[PDB]
């Protein structure tokens, strides 16, 4: 079975995976065997993610050195305003979705909770001109050893700017030490690519593992109330992909069926590990080797969408916050639902790209429609409900957070032309 | 207004921001908006800082190793030697300074506290030998991800001599790689120098805020006997630079008004950041594009003075502990006068490169003497007021640890001859 | 004066400065100075440490990407295959000559405690699918700057393998920046074992202090039934060199005292540090300009090595449980100490290169034959005393812990044809 898993095509053979995880993950569920799941399935799921975290610094740092040094430093800052237009656009769209999906399935009407005028708190701000100034490391090497994306994309594009402007010096000595420097990082680069590309052979059976472990801990528990609001959140991210992605996609000249094939492997990785970052190294090289982007748009749009943007976060907390409001009988007026819109925005930029994260930041979003998390208030257990599906509810945001980070990124490459047209040729 | 700020000459500017920053922050402070500088006006300076602090641990690295492949063994262990003969030399006369001007301003004299026979209190063991073991980094990724200067010092100089050793080998290929390795480090120390630039064009904002909130939060505070204070620390400053640094600099033939022509950038950013360590990467662009030191003595002397050389904090504590001693009523005996000598300059050494640490190792000067911090005790209590115009002493204080570095550098480099003459002619 | 020591040929200082260190040390113990000796002496030993420990991340890492590239990875497998073998087999052979050692010996049949029947810990259960799940490190800078060295050796073996992928590609500027990285790998490997050079001329002063602080304190307390467990382990540890070595090394066509005549660097290093991971840059140093191996092996084998091959170690255990268990009164029946052999392997494999860290995991072994560690009890009352001499024992255990992952490295090159013979031609 060594011939027989290898051979066999690695497009169909993520998904063959996913399919038949999640189907093994529901029928150990419903049966009572996520024990052994979690045991003797779920490691294999474990050794997957390990092998693409262990990509995340390596390709970001060298990616982004050698792309913020193959792009005027004018053109740079004109992809960082176009991306981030196009970043806080969608995200808006995403939390609008939430909001009428949710409204659409009545999600926790039947809930059927009291409640009172809340208990008034101090309102911790929380604060974000430090936020701002974090993004500025102090220590780079300590910030690659924290795992710290955002500040290392500012090292990156710093010393990449750098670079060139070295190598356009007059003195020879000069521009050897710089592009002695630059081939390190571009050696660096292309093999994390390479390496990608093996761990993505055994992606099937981590795929399939992550997917029937999580299946089979809360597939049980999409029953109730909660069963509407899955249903509810994945319709709502489907409508992101289906109208916000291809209109824009169709817009700007970019067939979406085609896009959404080659984003596939973003799209299930994000899926089953539901950490965009953890998903970073497959998503940047989807850009490079089937999208076609130039690696001076995506070495600096995707790690940074990887935090900033997320569509599925935001929409997934416009559902939710509906579903407090309504579970406690306090349903959201409308000017509280246009609230919602700014301050889910807000939550999902300050989302990790990391399990579990989402549904933290969610709080923050109650906090502003006049929900408090007071313990053991109605509030808080409706909060508590919601809990506990939230690995359903990752896998499917994940998913989307990663996908809009391809979808803008390839449609600001293409008014840039920097998208290579040869890959995108039906023949 | 932001279009006059770039064509008006960028040669002084900064010296603009620190005066008028010392004059807006004086007066925002006597209104009580002194809270409306820490909002809306200390984040650039903060920006300012976390710029220079990411270049700390690159720019020192790389400077150094590259510096310790262009120089011999024998002459850096030569430099060695004369710099640190220098340090303590500086520094011993600066405890000079402060006892003789602290006694002329009969610091703390109208304070009359009256405490009684001291305590005997230790009450933990102090050690010296681990302090110069930790010299020796254990794990240098580790150091550099801590920051830790001395250690990357320590490996650097290694590296860089075992590096040249390399490069005169019989076999072409050891040449060839220990050659591609040093350009990697040039490569990236060229990068850092161009990136200090960048940041200094920003300098006078971050000049301008930290002054002003400094000034904002303790201009009100220099009223009493700590006016007296602060009037002795400041000339005995004064007298450090205009007499130790000017009659060393002209003993050498080095013309004193054009070395401090030089070093502003580095004094003023002293001044305001109050951490050598943060300023180190403007004070090292100082040497290598204003005094001409060749990286053999400026990349080493610097980063080691940045922490062991400090005639300033020398000079505050000899100033300070006056200032307690007589505030109680327990004048310092000769003897005892000349033992804060002697554990100033310890203190000074041990006393870390960043804001504020010199007031903490100001205690061991005091346990010296007789003087124990036992609380409530009325050393404690002198001790306590020094404290609350601490900021106003550091910047002075900061500002001359970093100034006898680069009277140091210049004047052994100039021993040495690796300092070039060309640049303190005027054609 | 210094200028009469540096000049003076290393082959034969390092064995003074152990030799001397070790009689110096003995006369402090009797006479009550020990206490000075770990003020004015020990810090020149711990400095030796430290200059040690400083290459160690940067000597692996850069080792092995330019070992890594160097061999295909066809062939890396068949190392890994083969010296896994030797790594298990003879640490259960140590894990024997441990038996028979302590057995000969009759350890601690004199100490006469209690005990009765044990109360039982039922945990901490071991944790091995975690264990192994930690060998791929999420971030490899944070593996660095932790000193975490089993992901390292993971990660650079990856990117060795990468880097060649790479220079056999058509496009010229993939192949050059391959080229490129390559080269400062190879120029810091290259810095790292000259380093190492410098370093051993300091490396007598260390290792006399080190040994002297050692014998120093813990030479008083060799008057016991410890002093039986003392004589046991280092008869055992001799064996395992002389019979289970040699053997094993002449079967091959090695000169077994050729190769005890460059690893002594190694093994004294090893002895007196107590850290397999602290002596490495030597173990690996001795391996290239000493042993002759090539980079593309001795970089994986001897810091996978460091780690879980512990033939020392795996003795040691097999001393003491022994020991214990005659204490207490309750000798161990003989298919206990069949599950020693199973279980002091794992515990061995699994204690890390660092000094003591042999003596905690004795707990593991304990705790599988019924011994446990339940306070005040009588079993934790001879563990106590294994603790108390634990020094003495970790010095040999250590010698004999970087001794086979040389033998074995030497061994495995022989076999795949990497080891030069002009340094073994007389
Ligand atoms: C227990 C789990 C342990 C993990 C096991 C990993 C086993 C990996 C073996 C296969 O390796 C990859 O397969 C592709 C060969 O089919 C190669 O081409 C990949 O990379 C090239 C990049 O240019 C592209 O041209 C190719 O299309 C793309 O498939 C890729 O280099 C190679 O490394
Ligand atoms: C959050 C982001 C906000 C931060 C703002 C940063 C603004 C950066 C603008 C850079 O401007 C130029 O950069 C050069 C730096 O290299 C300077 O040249 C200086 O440095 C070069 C070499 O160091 C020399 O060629 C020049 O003569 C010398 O003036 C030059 O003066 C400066 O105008
Ligand atoms: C109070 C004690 C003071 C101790 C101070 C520290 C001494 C540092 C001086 C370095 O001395 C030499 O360094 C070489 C390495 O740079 C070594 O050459 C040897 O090691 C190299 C690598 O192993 C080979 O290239 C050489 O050919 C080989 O002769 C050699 O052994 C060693 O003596
Ligand atoms: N897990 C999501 C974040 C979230 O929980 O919302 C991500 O990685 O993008
Ligand atoms: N500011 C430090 C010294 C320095 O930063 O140079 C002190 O407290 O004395
Ligand atoms: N200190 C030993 C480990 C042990 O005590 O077993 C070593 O490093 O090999
Ligand atoms: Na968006
Ligand atoms: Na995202
Ligand atoms: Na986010
Ligand atoms: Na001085
Ligand atoms: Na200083
Ligand atoms: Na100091
Ligand atoms: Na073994
Ligand atoms: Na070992
Ligand atoms: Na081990």
């Amino acid at each position: 079975l060594l011939r027989r898993y290898l051979d066999y095509p690695v497009l169909w053979k993520i998904l063959w995976g996913l399919v038949l995880g999640a189907v093994f993950g529901l029928i150990a569920g419903h049966f009572g065997y996520a024990g052994a799941v979690k045991t003797y399935i779920k490691p294999f799921g474990d050794l997957f993610v390990r092998l693409l975290k262990m990509l995340v610094m390596p390709i970001v740092l060298a990616s982004l050195v050698v792309g913020a040094a193959s792009i005027s430093p004018a053109r740079l800052g004109r992809v960082g305003v176009k991306i981030v237009v196009y970043y806080l656009a969608t995200s808006a769209m995403a939390v609008f979705f939430g909001l009428i999906v949710g409204r659409l399935f009545n999600v926790g009407a039947n809930v059927n909770l009291g409640s009172g005028t809340g208990k008034a708190i101090e309102a911790q701000p929380p604060s974000l001109v430090q936020t701002l100034l974090n993004i500025v490391p102090t220590n780079p090497f300590a910030s690659l050893a924290k795992g710290e994306v955002l500040p290392v994309i500012f090292f990156a594009i710093i010393l990449g700017i750098a670079i060139t402007y070295l190598m356009n010096r007059n003195e020879e000595r000069v521009r050897k030490s710089a592009e002695t420097l630059l081939r390190v990082f571009d050696g660096l680069a292309e093999a994390m690519y390479l390496i990608v590309g093996g761990v993505m052979q055994y992606a099937p059976i981590g795929v399939f593992a992550l997917i029937a472990y999580v299946m089979a801990e809360q597939g049980v528990r999409v029953v109730g109330p909660l069963a509407k609001v899955v249903g509810a959140v994945y319709t709502g991210l489907f409508l992101q992909i289906v109208i916000t992605y291809f209109i824009l996609l169709k817009v700007f000249g970019i067939d979406p069926i085609k896009f959404i094939r080659k984003a596939k492997d973003a799209m299930i990785t994000a899926f089953v590990t539901r950490s965009s970052s953890g998903t970073l190294p497959v998503t940047m090289r989807v850009a490079e080797e089937e999208m076609g982007v130039d690696k001076g748009i995506f070495s600096f749009t995707l790690p940074l969408g990887a935090t900033i943007n997320m569509d599925g976060t935001a929409l997934y907390q416009g559902v939710t916050v509906l579903f407090v409001a309504n579970a406690i009988g306090h349903p959201l007026t409308l000017g509280q639902q246009l609230v919602v819109v700014l301050t889910a925005v807000l939550a999902s930029i300050g989302t990790a790209g990391v399990p579990g994260a989402g549904a933290i930041m969610l709080a923050m979003v109650l906090q502003s429609v006049g929900l408090d998390l007071t313990p053991g208030s109605p509030v808080a257990l409706a909060y508590a409900m919601i809990l506990g599906i939230d690995a359903i509810l990752d896998m499917g945001r994940t998913m989307v957070n990663v996908t809009g980070d391809l979808a803008g990124t390839v449609i600001v490459a293409k008014t840039e032309k920097e998208l290579d047209e040869s890959k995108w040729i039906s023949h």
